[PDB]
């Protein structure tokens, strides 16, 4: 059979006849080379014709079915990695079908089936106008029924490209890689770019899933037209998962308006030393009650820390919601070591700009540290805040920031009565200047709530600014109680008002509060130790204050340091050299039990 | 010899015969197919009977032996990486033999051979209530006179499976990864599951190693039984070496009071960004001077940062201790960006749960700083603490963090006296009110201590707590100098004790302290500026005092502000605007010193 | 043709004969051998004689050719990973020509083809003495035509080994991997040791680039020589761009002179989670605007931390400077979570040691914030600071860092004479202990600047330290404006000096100020409420101040607090029970309007 042998070794069969031993090691296992080769695959074992004769990628090929035949194929071994080759470009244009058909999916992921992207992977026209999901790891078009997806890892230095195209309508949908209930899977270096998505990648499936992770990953560009909708890049919906050492950009001016780089919706969740450009939102950390089914209906123990991001609205967004039988709650978060600014953009032109922002009775959010960071706002920018607590509050505290734009916490007046309780603003927090001047008819601090309790505001500035109306004011239909707000002295001098409360909030039984004011006091006539007494009779609620003054007189001195009467007049006892009665105006520190 | 030709191409010596020139460039070196080939590694290349055929991997088939020729025989060429093929689970059912013998290893590692575990290694049953080191890079059963282990890298998406076997005797002892004396040696993306092991990874011996990691790795249920002494998942033992970006998850009831995830003992280590839920600690950081012969009896530049944890006991772990010729220094620490809490459980079910644990003279524990982390434990868990200070302390330092537990800082009476030093509390911590009403009984900080010196305590208060004792004791078996203790007076007027001294120590010569009482005063009954004095005569330390309370009176107004006489009393200069007598009740901030 | 074929298949054609199927599968593509083995490429497809006979590389074989043949082939055909193999050295021995002649470069990269650097890379003798870039990915000798490098990674397990070579003259300029126009590049595993150079990577050039990072990298003794000028391990000189988990050791003496870990000149950038030793600098952090022509004039949003360092000289260095023609600005900085220590060495034995250093009129430096960050050096080490501020500075913020060295804010005197805006030093720094009694002749703070305003420390000591002259010091030369300084009483009672104003500034209008001072009384000899006054007339100045004594009399008291008078006596009501002239000395806190 000579004849027989060559055309054995032309045929398919024809590596698994040529012997082979790895390096010549006579210890070594007698294979053929056909064993060596299996030990790798990629998408070229599958980019044929019907006769077996392999089809060059292209813009006229659809690439899918070979794509989804080598994934099918490996799952059927029980898992490997196929790779896509570099240097080609590889086109999807049509739907897959069975479970996926529902996800409007292109490519049906399967368990312990990685993919190592080193070529390009486009989206064909016949995608414009329309929805899908590039990749899809539920196995059922109902997800609720679908099994899980296990150990599935997209990785390497290639590319997946949308093509451009803009959505159809905003209410499709399109995202990359839906993993589905998706357990130890895993997006890595891959960069995800032109389109016009709702999302690039999404984690789990409401809370299902765990151990799922985007890491180096680019996202850039993804969201292009008015069309879209929203856009989250990163939607995590599993625990145990997170988003780290990505970078993110949008050029659009769409974005600025709709896109977030990441949100946070299971417990145990992270998003950590990233950069961001371009986008509307940093972060969304939420708890909805609608996506409770997989892992609890609470989200605790969520992280954004170490972040560079140029955003145009909101950094960090906290949020739960509830459903007609399941309640969401968010609990036990920190939010530290970012350095984020507005970008350059004329004044209410986005939405508005927040380090923090309470979004809208129903929110459970208490138990979040916001510690360590840096917010810069460009002078113009009216509407940037450190926060805006525009819902609900249970417990928020900031200590160690630097916060540099036109408010320290805001809320629009006669829009939401916020409840709020458990807002801790410590004095570690240092105010900017950048905004200084530009604040005529403005409250750094604008409390404009339904209430505030066991809250601590300590406000502390660091340079002038006298254009503000006040430091810190309260409308007088928020309550205030059990609290303790304070303003320091310094650069405070030149203020006709430091602290402000319109309804007299500060003589509450359990309101702790200090701030400096100007009095205005005269003496009796008495010669030696002598009275003083304020002319005003505002200051029922005063425990004591002190002289912020110096005294320019030698022939007598106010008091150091004043109480009060029952008719709200204080007094203090200062010294006459000499007789006489004296009228002076002094800076004094009001304290009501501090 | 056509006939020869025929069968050379069959033998093992065929692919060293078939010619190859990469991608048909004329420029390229002519080469034969098996070079090619044998630029790559598998385990296939050496999982074979004594006549070549290869054997599949099984239950029923030891796959040690074969593994063990892979890796020697790349090491014999001076290095490379060997694949262990995905989609097969490989078994190993023996120990190994010569230096990995004393060490109870399974698979002896050599320097510059690398794994890539794709596939699955499972322990056969024949390690049930056995000792076993999986891997084991030592090359001598003393490990005093072992080589060293270089450039040996484990990585990949695979599994490590421990089979599920119980310890058989608490005395024995059970790894994963022993690297030994390992320098640049790193395990990358695998999962770790399913054991009872002392620890799945150990980095260095004592302290001899460098450049040694474990990253993006899962470490799953590796404490199952009783039996297990104890567990830290990963030990790292040199220095330059640590833990970043891993998971970790128990399950087990025997891991809430026995498992620590991390170990720190050699300089400039750290343990970042990883998740813990299960455990009873989260990391131990200690210079054990018996581990000092590598790289000194100093542990310094240790981080701890970034993690999320869900812990049942501690979360980090200070100490050190001595040998008869050897004594341990711990100092240059950070902990940071940490956010942890005490898992679900009743009171003192598991060991007390705490965020910082000084633990059981000798200790010289110095220059940590614990900042802008934070810590919850659920309202019934009275064994929950900011810090358990069980031994002594020359210096720990908390900024700015968020702490939410029952007690601030705590040691149990009548057990241990440590000496402090140096522990400072700054007013930036915030203390959270989960606890609030549960304090019967209890002091929040509660300073059972032989001695504090150099230290600072400011305690801030955010929301009411009237349950408390006190916000601080001191017993009189304490001594207190050269310290400054401050109780800031917001949420506290209602409180019957705000700080405790039960043996008069804020007396003190250099004791600087204020805290809120209530004092009962009464003047003499001159018309005009008259004194008013307290009738107690426990204030001989006081230098000033100030009002807390309003003046209800019109006639009269008592002093604001109040110094002291020789014999313990209060005095101040109050105003009577009529004569007479007056007595009145008065809450006081009292100051010494500052 | 039987001979034919025989010979076909021994000829380099031989594997493109021998047909291959995937794992037997019928609808897997039917291939040649070649086209699976062409689906990899490494060097020994290209390291071959004019015959086409491989070639074994070694101390006498020059790489280069070899290596560049491969790098150009791949680029050819659209990318792809070139190995650089195993278990082998390759050695490099010529320059290359064309476009990387002019940056001395060795081998020029090109888009999308990436390194997997498994073996070793060394530098023949041809080097000593010599510049060089190893790698080079511009394409031409004038950067400012060259065409970009994209796409381009180098990673591995490999090496990298300069060849201990030291620089033949200072002017000289050596490198590892210059990247050039680089946009989406990167090293990563790579170790890089053995040298003396310049740089080991430069991400960039002049601006231009993109997403270029290191990471996982070690660099080993990169400087060994007097002749070296300067070093920056990575220099990092596009936007979007940074460093992390990275190890940098050094051993030279010169080193501790003149080598930095980074430099980051560019917007977008950051240094995180890495490890220094023995170097002089940890990172620089500047924007030259002669590097302004790729990105912008402004470096903004520069991120430095959670890394460990062990350096001799400052750990992170600000600067700007300017051109005739442009204006370099820094700002947005953050420098967060660092644990560093000066090592062990002579005082004045290196550059001076700093945690911070504002280097040299020019300067635009803002927004900085510092927080969370440990500093220790050795209580010999006299030139030791938290800040040396040597130029000048338009803000930087320093919050709940721990600072354990000599001085807190230096400058030396009579050297520069820096405009100081914005030092914003919050009470929440704590101040280590180590340096104390080491202070003789000595400020705390030594404000050794032409002016400061709108600046605030806040002093606060955490254990006594007497032998300092002062805890703050303004010389008379230092103008103070709309600033803050506190010095917090606690540890100051003994001490003669607190916070001194050589130039009497503390009675500026808007210089808001308290410190400690002992003070002389006397009071008038009325029986009955009685006054005060000081018997020094320095305090003109003051608001009010109050007591920090106690009363160890009877039959009077002190007042508790004092204004002042015209003549600059300070003015107190006290109480005589019986008559007399009285005479004191008290410990006082001075405040001005505070
Ligand atoms: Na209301
Ligand atoms: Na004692
Ligand atoms: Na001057």
């Amino acid at each position: 059979d000579p004849d027989q042998f060559r055309a054995i070794i032309e045929s398919p069969e024809g590596a698994g006849h040529v012997g082979y031993q790895y390096r010549r090691n006579t210890g070594s296992t007698m294979r053929m080379v056909s064993d060596v080769l299996d030990e790798r695959v990629s998408l070229w074992d599958f980019h044929c014709d019907p006769s077996g004769n392999v089809i060059q990628p292209g813009p006229n090929v659809d690439s899918r079915q070979y794509l989804q035949a080598a994934i099918d194929y490996v799952s059927s071994n029980g898992g490997g990695t196929i790779t896509i080759p570099a240097g080609y470009t590889w086109y999807l244009g049509s739907y897959g079908v069975g479970g996926i058909a529902g996800h409007s999916g292109i490519i049906q992921l399967r368990s312990n089936v990685n993919l190592n992207i080193e070529g390009r992977i486009h989206l064909s026209p016949f995608f414009d106008l329309k929805p899908f999901q590039v990749f899809v790891g539920f196995d059922n078009g109902d997800p609720a029924s679908s099994g899980n997806l296990e150990n599935c890892h997209i990785y390497g230095h290639g590319v997946v490209d949308f093509g451009g195209y803009e959505f159809g309508a905003s209410s499709q949908l399109r995202n990359g890689v839906a993993f589905g209930r998706s357990y130890n899977c895993s997006v890595t270096g891959i960069t995800f770019q032109n389109g016009d998505v709702t999302w690039a990648i999404t984690l789990g499936w409401n809370g299902y899933g765990s151990n799922c992770y985007v890491r180096k990953c680019r996202f850039i560009n993804l969201v292009n037209s008015s069309v879209n909708a929203d856009h989250s890049t990163v939607y995590v919906n599993c625990p145990y998962s997170g988003v780290e050492s990505c970078y993110f950009s949008m050029s659009s001016s769409f974005a600025r308006n709709i896109a977030c780089s990441v949100q946070l919706h299971q417990h145990d969740t992270f998003y950590r030393g990233s950069t961001v450009n371009g986008y509307c939102r940093g972060a969304y950390v939420v708890m909805h009650a609608a996506e409770a089914a997989g892992a609890g209906s609470y989200a605790y123990n969520m992280q954004v820390e170490n972040n560079i991001a140029v955003i145009y609205g909101q950094f960090v967004i906290l949020g739960s919601d509830v459903t007609a039988t399941v309640s969401g709650h968010l609990n036990d978060v920190i939010v530290s070591g970012n350095i984020v600014s507005i970008g350059e953009r004329a004044a209410f032109s986005a939405p508005f700009g927040a380090f923090i922002d309470i979004g809208p009775n129903v929110q459970d959010i208490q138990r979040v540290l916001v510690t360590g960071n840096s917010f810069y706002a460009p002078a113009n920018i009216t509407d940037s805040a450190a926060i805006t607590l525009r819902a609900n509050l249970n417990g928020c505290t900031f200590i160690a920031n630097n916060f540099d734009c036109r408010y320290m916490v805001y809320n629009a007046p006669g829009t939401t009565s916020p409840v709020v309780q458990n807002l801790v603003w410590d004095k570690s927090n240092v105010i900017g200047g950048t905004h200084a001047n530009q604040r005529a008819g403005q409250n750094l601090f604008d409390m404009q709530f339904a209430s505030v309790v066991n809250s601590t505001i300590e406000v502390q500035l660091s340079c002038e600014d006298l254009s503000m109306f006040s430091c810190i004011l309260f409308p007088a239909s928020c309550q205030l109680s059990y609290s303790k707000i304070t303003v320091d002295s310094a650069w405070t001098k030149s203020m006709s008002n430091t602290a402000v409360f319109e309804g007299n909030q500060q003589a509450g039984a359990n309101v702790y509060v200090s701030y400096p004011a100007t009095v205005n006091l005269t003496s009796y006539n008495t010669q030696g130790a002598v009275p003083f007494f304020s002319t005003d009779t505002n200051y029922a609620w005063v425990t004591s204050a002190y002289s912020l003054s110096i005294n320019e007189n030698l022939d007598f001195s106010p008091p150091a340091t004043y109480t009060n009467k029952a008719n709200g007049q204080l007094v203090g006892v200062g010294y006459n050299e000499i007789g006489g009665v004296r009228s002076v105006s002094v800076r004094l520190m009001l304290q009501r039990q501090v």
